């Protein structure tokens, strides 16, 4: 499951929408947040996020895994 992070802060970006095989991507307002409970880890949005920064969950540095904790959360409850 892959998640974003601070890079992809760009005022409403939409460019890892539809592409998506189940569209697990969400606007919270300033983005569009990944859920990593529903995303099943594919080769898109990654690819298409024009920063590179859709990256592993794990792979998150700590400081940013604030956001998968936030990514998680959003839609958990
Ligand atoms: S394409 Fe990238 S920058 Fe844009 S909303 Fe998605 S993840 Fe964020
Ligand atoms: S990695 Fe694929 S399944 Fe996951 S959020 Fe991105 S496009 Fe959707």
């Amino acid at each position: 499951a892959y998640v974003i992070t601070e890079p992809c802060i760009g005022t409403k970006c939409a460019s890892c929408v539809e592409v998506c095989p189940v569209d697990c991507i969400h606007e919270g307002e300033d983005q569009y947040y990944i859920d990593p409970d529903v995303c099943i880890d594919c080769g898109a949005c990654e690819a298409v996020c024009p920063v590179s920064a859709i990256y592993h969950e794990d792979f998150v540095p700590e400081e940013w895994k604030s956001y998968i904790q936030k990514n998680r959360d959003f839609f958990k409850k």
